């Protein structure tokens, strides 16, 4: 299995039990979930990794995402400088889209709700039933769990 | 995350995203799943780890489980001899129950369908909707995936 963790908060965000693909020129990972009927109707990604639904006002989100982008920029400068300009430019466009469509998404954070961690988006496919979630790829750290005996 | 793999086949059987408890005096792990409606109705454990439904006749199963018990006994003799008698005695009782209730379970094997690997059982809770699966604990190997940076 491969575990995808929030770079900043260390919370596990998802794993490769889901269909995953890169979107937005490598800026984002799209993670397709399943609707669960057993117990309480919900999105398996959210239940499985204990993601917490969150809310905020646009002014709060603007303050948060500016600091988040700074944190990721500093990590990319230190470790992968070739990603700094694509991330800053691509993320700015994604963030403008989010703010223009703000009431149309649900927002989730890792189980431990660290304010400096990543906020992920939940949307549904055009079939109205299939959920999927969007994450900043530069804000994730992979752990490969392949029988490190 | 913690990954539970078939000792013998190496296939991943489940992980600790599910509710897990020990049953039958430590002989078995019980793994509670969720029903999934998105796409094709099924049990998330089965879909997530690509478990394969299997069938057989009682005579085939009797031949298989006798060899499987031998394989696990040999592993316990070599590595955990204090488990040999509890496993052989406890498994014999579980197997008699399975054979007496043979048409009432669904049987699953790991993704790669190794004939020497573990066969897991799928049942439903008394609510008729909540699935759960039963595995021999002595036939599993844990991998702890906890940020081995």
């Amino acid at each position: 299995m491969i575990i995808y963790r929030d770079l900043i908060s260390h919370d596990e965000m998802f794993s490769d039990i889901y269909k995953i693909r890169e979107i937005a020129d490598g800026l984002c990972l799209e993670v397709e979930g399943k609707m669960v009927s057993g117990g309480i109707t919900g999105v398996d990604i959210v239940m499985n990794h204990h993601l917490q639904e969150t809310s905020f006002t646009k002014e709060a989100y603007k303050k948060y995402i500016k600091d988040y982008m700074k944190s990721i920029k500093g990590k990319l400068e230190e470790q992968r400088p070739e990603r700094v300009k694509p991330f800053m430019t691509g993320a700015a466009e994604q963030i403008k889209h989010i703010l223009a469509n703000f009431k149309n998404y649900q927002f989730f954070i890792g189980e431990n709700m660290n304010p400096d961690g990543m906020v992920a988006l939940l949307d549904y496919r055009e079939d109205g039933v299939t959920p999927y979630m969007i994450f900043f790829k530069d804000g994730l750290e992979m752990e490969k769990c392949l029988e490190h005996h």
